[PDB]
This record gives C-alpha cells, structure tokens and sequence, in this order.
C-alpha cells in the first residue's frame, strides 16, 4: 500500500546517501524519513516493501554498509558516502570524491545516463553498458586516484541492474526513461506518473544476468596495479 | 562481573563452536549462547566486556566482518566464522590451515609450538608470541602450497596474538601466565579455579595496537609478493 507511503522532500536534519535506492525508500517513509538509526532487517523490509527487491542481495550490502558506521548494528544514510567501502568513483550521478562530492545528485554528472539510448523510449542494457564506459572513461581522464578493479566494477554492474529492475523489467532490464530520470532527479517513486512496484520477484537470479550482459556491453578493463578493497572503518 | 552465573560447561554436538577461543570460552560459560547461535553484534560487545573486559570497538568491527560469514541478515552461528578468507586465516595457532585439513577445531599437534613458546619461563610475551608466528608461518609456506600471506591475515595474527596475551595476562606488558593461556586454548576455559581474574585495565585498541605493533616487530614479516589482500564478503 502506497497510500501510506506520500514522497516528501527531505528537510534539515534528514540525512540521504549516494545511493538513490535508499534515498527514494526515505523520502516515501519506508525508511526513517530522518535517514538515521537504520537496521539491516528495515533495510531488507523497506526493499522488499517498495521495490520486490528480496532479501539475499539487501543483506549482503546492508552488511557491508554498516562497515561504515561506528555504531553496533545501526547506520544512517550519511554514512554510506565512506569512499571505497560501496561508495566508487565513476557513478552515475555524483562526482567523484577524489574530484568534489561523492555524496549528493549531481544534474551536470547524470546528463550521460539521461542522454543515453538516444531515440529510445527506455534505458536498457546496451545503454546502460554505453553510460558504465562513458562514466569511467571520463574518470581515468580526469582523476589521478581513480579506483577500478574488479569490486567497483562488479558494484556498477549491479547498481545499474538496479535502476534498470525496480524502475522497469526485472527480466529484460528494460525501464522507462521519465521513471529512471524521477528516480534519480527527485528520489521519487514514480506513482502518479504509472510506475507500478514489479510483480516479478528482484533476486540475484533476476540481477545477476542483467549486470552480466551490462558487463558485456561495457568492454571494461581494471587498472592494472590496483588491489579490490573494502575500506573495513570510517 | 559475576562469574559465579557463567559456570564453564563442556560443549555438546547439539552446541556450535569457531576457531576463536575468545567466542568459544564465552559460549562455554554461557556469555553467549552455549549453542552458539543466534549472536548478534551487541551481544558480542557485552560478551567481550562481561568475561574480558574488552571495549566495544575491536568487538563491534571484528563482529561486523564475521557477520559476512552468515547469511542471516544481524546474526552468525560460531560455526559461521569458519569461512576461509573472511576472518579465517592460514598459519593458526591452533588450527590447521583450510587447504590442509580442519580449520575450525583445536589440534593439539599444531598447538605444540605456541605451547612450548618462551622455553623456561613461565609466560608467553611479545617476544614469544613473534617467534611462534615466525614458526607457524614458516611451517604454513613449507607444508601448504595455497598458503595466503597478505598483509590482512598478518595484522589479524599480531592482533589474535595480542589477545591471547591481554585477557590472559596483562594487557599493558603483552605477559600471560603459560597454564591461563594452554586452558584458554586446550579447555577454551576461564581458567578462574586456577587463579584467572577478568583484566581490572580496560582492553582497547590503545592497549592492543601497540602490542599487536611489537608481535609484528618481532615477527620480521614479509608478505607473499603477488597476493592481494581480500574479505571474502559471503558463503
Ligand atoms: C534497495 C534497492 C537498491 C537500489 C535500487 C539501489 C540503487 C542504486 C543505484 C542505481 C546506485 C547508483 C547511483 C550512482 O551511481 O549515481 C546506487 C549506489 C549506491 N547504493 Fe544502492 N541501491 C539499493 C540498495 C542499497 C543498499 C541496501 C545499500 C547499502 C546498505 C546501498 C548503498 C549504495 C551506495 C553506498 C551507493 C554509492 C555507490 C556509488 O555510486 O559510488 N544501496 N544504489
Ligand atoms: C573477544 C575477544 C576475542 C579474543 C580474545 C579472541 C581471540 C582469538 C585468538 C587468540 C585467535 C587465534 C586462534 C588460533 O590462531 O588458533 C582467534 C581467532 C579467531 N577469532 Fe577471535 N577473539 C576474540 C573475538 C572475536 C570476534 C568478535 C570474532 C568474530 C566475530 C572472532 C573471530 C575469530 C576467528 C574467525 C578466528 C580464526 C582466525 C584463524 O586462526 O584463522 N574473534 N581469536
Ligand atoms: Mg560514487
Ligand atoms: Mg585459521
């Protein structure tokens, strides 16, 4: 029931992440509206809730975003911007932490998944592979301490997988561009505009092609003297 | 702390255990869950504090990283922490290494170098402890051809090594008394009938770092060349 869940702009005190998944859940009160004080059980309710996203894929990155909280089993949507635990140079739609902010919706950064698949009513997996090499690409040129090995890579795949499934087809990775651009651009669900929670089950059997045809559409190299890391403590 | 409610009691095949015999002796005297399920981070904090007066940070990050063992969203089993390549580590003090047989059990065959550490003294010390991590390693590179030697395994190693040394013992010097530190690992027992009393200095990162730094010192390390150190993130 979406009824109960209204958008609403987050104020003063409200903290959001890089993540515009989390965000959107936020800002329609799955998640605390303040973005603090969150669990790894309301992390894998509010996916589950909002977007059909199951539990498998939500645990691990939940586990993995409280590495970057000093608390017991909590974190707020602030501290998910711990560059090189998830957070990764070459996003969609933030800048680079090595170049400004790593942290808050950038329209100038985001301009290249909004333009992509021109022509196209949707973003789809082709694109979405054309904006992971433009992204990057842009990042190698401009930033001397950029990171990417495999896990930012893998993590990119995924993310794009993401906005791809829960704004679109889970099975195809087809999304319609004006959900994906509202998703983005006000972390917003896009209820009026006709976007419907998927019917189909988001698991890493529905992911995981996805982010590996991505992949394939992306012809990436990793660095080549660089080591995968999770930064493990702010 | 009373330990007069924690009795040590030998675990049963019902009762899940780790190759920790930090986690392990405070399951055994009920700390945590004498099953050893169900553990959750804030259980660990207090666990780590009840029996050893361990502070929460080292507890709260070591729980967070052995909670990527476990498929449940905000708990792990003991047994859970066996994974090799999250926490679980080659050349052990007392397990063998994963490539080479069981890397969760006590073996007492394995256990023979750190217990007979410090030849004629009657404790363990920084100096002792850098020695057995030198043997250990050493015998890991001569017997395991998968041996992994990364820098995360070593600091993990000075860090274990810390620990034994400090809720045994004395947790400013890096000194344990031999027979508290050969029950905590043969018994995985607060050896409290034999005298053990719970550190009355608060265990730290400030306390541990600078013994885990002089183990290190004294371990004349170097790490596998083209190895990169990594979390295996899930089973
Ligand atoms: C619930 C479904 C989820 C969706 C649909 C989702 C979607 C996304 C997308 C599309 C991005 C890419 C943003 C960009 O590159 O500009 C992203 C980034 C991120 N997400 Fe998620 N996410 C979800 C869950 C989570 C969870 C559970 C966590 C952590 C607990 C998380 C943490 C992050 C972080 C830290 C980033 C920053 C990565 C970067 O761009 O450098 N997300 N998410
Ligand atoms: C609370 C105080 C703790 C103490 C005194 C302690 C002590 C030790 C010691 C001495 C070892 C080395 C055993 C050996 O090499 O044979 C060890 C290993 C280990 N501990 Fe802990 N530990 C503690 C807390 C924790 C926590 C919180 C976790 C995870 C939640 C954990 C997980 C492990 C694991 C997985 C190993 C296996 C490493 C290996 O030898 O391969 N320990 N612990
Ligand atoms: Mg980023
Ligand atoms: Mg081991």
């Amino acid at each position: 029931d979406f009824s109960q869940h209204p958008w609403k702009a987050p104020g003063p005190n409200d903290l959001r992440s890089p993540c515009p998944g989390l965000n959107t859940l936020a800002n329609h009160g799955f998640l605390p509206r303040n973005g603090r004080n969150i669990t790894i059980p309301m992390i894998v309710q509010a996916g589950f809730d909002g977007y059909n996203v199951q539990p498998d894929i939500l645990i691990l990155a939940a586990k993995v975003g409280l590495l970057t909280s000093p608390e017991p089993d909590t974190f707020t949507l602030d501290d998910l911007k711990l560059h090189g635990t998830i957070e990764h140079d070459a996003s969609l739609s933030r800048e680079d932490f090595a170049l400004g902010d790593n942290l808050h919706f950038n329209e100038a950064i985001f301009n290249t998944l909004a333009n992509s698949n021109p022509g196209s009513d949707v973003y789809n997996i082709t694109s979405a592979g054309q904006v992971l090499k433009d992204r990057l690409a842009d990042s190698l040129a401009r930033n001397p301490n950029v990171t990417n090995t495999g896990k930012e890579f893998t993590i990119r795949t995924l993310e794009s997988a993401f906005y791809l499934s829960v704004m679109g087809n889970a099975t195809t990775g087809e999304a319609p561009k004006n959900f994906v651009q509202i998703f983005f651009r006000e972390e917003r669900l896009p209820i009026e505009e006709g976007w419907k929670r998927s019917t189909t089950p988001i698991t890493s059997d529905t992911l995981n092609p996805i982010a590996g045809q991505i992949s394939e559409a992306s012809n990436w190299k990793p660095n080549p003297d660089q080591c995968p890391w999770i930064v493990l403590s702010p």
